[PDB]
């Protein structure tokens, strides 16, 4: 069991859990302040999966190979974005950072000869794109259309791969 | 809108999130160290009940009536209980604290002339009684088995009342 | 981004719409001229994989990461293989030169720590087994039987696994 | 069998291949760069279309009256039109031109009483006039909404005659 | 075709047939000495896995690549276990050898280039951690109970993931 | 319990368990090298057969009666047969010493008042002449024709009576 | 008709109708007196079975090669064993006299000749070891648990082979 990869998926525990917390309030926001409540279901679906099987899928591999989970979470809302655009803008620039912890776990299993945990690794790599995608998707829509109610009429759409999940 | 209930109610929040964190990683321990898969998949329910509705509940109440969400989350799991029945023993005491503070919620509407808020927060009084008898009837199988399976197996048809929910 | 790898799959990309073009005319001869329908529609089958998704995956992929899509197109059949076993026995060939073409992508992907091009690659690699041991199950049945008949009952079948799709 | 008609399908075989590909390339552009899925979707479909039966029922043709298949393909997409406007406009004077090519082949099956050609290309007749009105009726929406999103909606339900096919 | 790979996976063939044999013993004595007929079907499971596709997808995969099958079997059970903790404890034993053999095999197609066998021994990977948990779940189950058919009780419901299968 | 009962049994495991390691060998040689995947399959069904029921069987009778069983397997595939018929042939000289094997025990059933063993045994004594007539059946299709693909196309037949089973 | 066989058969009637009534009793006192009301029930099956089909193919055997049949029963419960391991103990000691009785009959049938009765009592031969089988099961839940219930619970579920039965 090796501790580099134990502490960076405990690293990666650790930024599910807040950020699922982060894109609940941008879920409330959307909703409440920016008037889209179809942005905010998107939002809130982000938040329930980072939530979810994002930190599960974690825990449960510590209980077959034998790596310690730490509960250690700290997250703060203090600024929220200016208007609905910027939001969802800020989901996906977050999101990047994802792909860019996710690919540095990976490199982190083969340097270690960490297999199951290369293996492991594979579905966030994958999902790692899907989401960034799909909050691509909804940033695209402000960019074509000025009309609010027809974002969230595209947006609604969307709510109700072979490769890519 | 109460400004004294948005903040309690923003105490609320924050205490669901906290407590269905510290409960996953109770369920992860339940499991894994205690050997006890049936007690976390029990642990794991009540973690996602906090960090669903009993959160999602309140935020939905404030695009309503006009409050402000707070998200200031921080919990840190610095020590586990020493074998699966002080673990549940002190679900039990968490939960208890619920009940405390929901009623100081029920009291603070009143006074404050907020019947609103008085009827929302009937379903917090109410599911804190029922959240307190199901792990209630967890802690006290083991005050009647020596047995872990014995335990285990009567905890899993636990997860396979017109008052109480 | 990477570019090299940006490159490589550009490179891919040709390869399939190019020898999905081969196969399509190899298909029409395998009929007419070689008198074997069934051998003809295994052909124009491998074709439509080699036209579909083969070069579906890779503009996908584009279109989430970033890279760039080049069409360039060049390929005439200026000549036909003699009989219907020279020309299924061209086919395997063309597959073979397949998989080294995507080892080089996987073994591209690594050293650039392209983990999602690793990843998407994999389907490549094990698509390219597959595709080879398809055609080769054809490639064997012209050592077995001097009877193109015979043959074409049996590629007939063929056309009415866990690790390699 | 006329090796003039034998010589325009074996043309005509050519800019099916040719168009197909960059309708492919096309489609990959609306939704990566012009952000128009649906659009696209609606380029990918007469991609297929042309790489599809447009040339198939030439080869099966070939197949029963002697003709010979001639595989020669050269194709670069070295510009794209600056915005989606531009770009389905650019497919449908492509379409345009395919009814000029197609009227060539029935005149000329007439001239060398080529019957079973010219019965041969009613089909390609009439196939002309219907890909070029759903191109048209693409065209069209840009010239009646500034919104790319209502653009993208009314197309979506295009995707979703006993004369025209 | 890498000789190295072809030995590494003759010897992982060899492990499985041999693996199987003994847990064959192993379950008979599970039910016969030890009268824990569940844990013997349970271990019975285990030998018609290693048995079955264990060594059927090493030989799949020799006829596609081109690998030679080697067939040479010594295995004797001179020794059995004195309890059933022990027995099943011998079992984990043994799968924790199969992920060192299995780790070994994954490092050696990277090194050699070998990226279908890399591929075709993720499977491997996986499984190899399955196996193991599934091992572990009824280890467990001795440490805690005293009563052998509180246990027999329990592996029958066991016997009666998205990542690991 | 009779000794040489015991003795035999454990010898007629050892047979069907080294038997059907060298037809799963035998198998796979049917179809990579002799290129009759249909072959290999009733040759992979011959040996689940020796490897399941006809080793369980006995192990089963001996929890019943209190025999003792031993495991001890070599076996080594050091010359495969030069081609496809002598192949099966090869299996159908192993089934013939199969009911000479399984005469002996009924012999020794008799002399011993084993009268449970000889009807245990009578289940072999009908399978060693069904098991045999099948391979028969096979051996004899190398007779009949020279096309390798007419007899893998009965074979293939075969794969998709009151005394005999 | 052999007078030996007569009479070797009249006492295996006369043994399975006074086993039967004992079995009976047996079954009255594991409930009434032991308090294990499913330990009665699968003794009072096998009383059931003894004095059924096991008396009945008897005499419908004799009906048809011109045996006589005999009615002469006497049978006395003057002591129960004292506790239920031992009562389920001493029903396996008379199981296990079956066997020995089964065995003449048949070594009977062989030096009379008398293939009819040889195959008639190949059916008793195998009933003999598959009710010895089902006793044994149960006698060996009293060496496992110390606890009746656990016990009675997993004999309700043995209430609730080709070879044998
Ligand atoms: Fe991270
Ligand atoms: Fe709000
Ligand atoms: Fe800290
Ligand atoms: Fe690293
Ligand atoms: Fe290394
Ligand atoms: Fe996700
Ligand atoms: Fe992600
Ligand atoms: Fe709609
Ligand atoms: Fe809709
Ligand atoms: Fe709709
Ligand atoms: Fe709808
Ligand atoms: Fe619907
Ligand atoms: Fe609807
Ligand atoms: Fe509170
Ligand atoms: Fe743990
Ligand atoms: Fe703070
Ligand atoms: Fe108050
Ligand atoms: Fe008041
Ligand atoms: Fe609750
Ligand atoms: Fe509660
Ligand atoms: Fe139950
Ligand atoms: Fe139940
Ligand atoms: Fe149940
Ligand atoms: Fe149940
Ligand atoms: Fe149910
Ligand atoms: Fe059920
Ligand atoms: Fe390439
Ligand atoms: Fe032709
Ligand atoms: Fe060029
Ligand atoms: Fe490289
Ligand atoms: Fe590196
Ligand atoms: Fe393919
Ligand atoms: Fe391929
Ligand atoms: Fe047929
Ligand atoms: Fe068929
Ligand atoms: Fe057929
Ligand atoms: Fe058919
Ligand atoms: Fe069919
Ligand atoms: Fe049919
Ligand atoms: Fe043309
Ligand atoms: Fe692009
Ligand atoms: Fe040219
Ligand atoms: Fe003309
Ligand atoms: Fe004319
Ligand atoms: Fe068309
Ligand atoms: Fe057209
Ligand atoms: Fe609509
Ligand atoms: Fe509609
Ligand atoms: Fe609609
Ligand atoms: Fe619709
Ligand atoms: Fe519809
Ligand atoms: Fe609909
Ligand atoms: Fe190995
Ligand atoms: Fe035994
Ligand atoms: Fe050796
Ligand atoms: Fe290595
Ligand atoms: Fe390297
Ligand atoms: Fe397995
Ligand atoms: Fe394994
Ligand atoms: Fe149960
Ligand atoms: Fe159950
Ligand atoms: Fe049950
Ligand atoms: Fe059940
Ligand atoms: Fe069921
Ligand atoms: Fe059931
Ligand atoms: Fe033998
Ligand atoms: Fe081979
Ligand atoms: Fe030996
Ligand atoms: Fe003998
Ligand atoms: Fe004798
Ligand atoms: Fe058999
Ligand atoms: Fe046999
Ligand atoms: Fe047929
Ligand atoms: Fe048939
Ligand atoms: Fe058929
Ligand atoms: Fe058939
Ligand atoms: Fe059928
Ligand atoms: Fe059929
Ligand atoms: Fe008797
Ligand atoms: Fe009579
Ligand atoms: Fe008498
Ligand atoms: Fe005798
Ligand atoms: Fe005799
Ligand atoms: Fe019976
Ligand atoms: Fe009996
Ligand atoms: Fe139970
Ligand atoms: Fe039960
Ligand atoms: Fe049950
Ligand atoms: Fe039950
Ligand atoms: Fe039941
Ligand atoms: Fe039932
Ligand atoms: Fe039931």
């Amino acid at each position: 069991k090796s501790n580099k990869i134990n502490d960076a998926l405990n690293q990666h525990y650790k930024l599910n859990v807040e950020l699922g917390l982060v894109y609940a309030h941008y879920a409330h926001v959307a909703d409440d302040e920016f008037d889209m409540p179809y942005l905010g279901k998107f939002i809130q679906h982000l938040s329930e999966d980072k939530l979810g099987v994002h930190k599960e899928y974690i825990s449960d591999y510590f209980k077959r190979n034998g790596m310690k989970l730490k509960t250690d979470v700290s997250v703060a809302v203090k600024s929220i974005p200016s208007d609905a655009k910027a939001l969802i803008q800020e989901v996906y620039a977050r999101e990047n950072e994802v792909r860019d912890h996710v690919k540095a776990i990976a490199k982190l299993a083969l340097a270690e000869d960490d297999y199951e945990s290369f293996y492991f690794i594979q579905w966030y790599v994958r999902d790692g794109l899907k989401d960034l995608t799909e909050v691509d998707d909804v940033v695209k829509l402000f960019n074509s259309s000025n009309d609010k109610l027809i974002i969230e009429e595209t947006i609604k759409e969307m709510v109700e791969h072979e490769i890519w999940g």
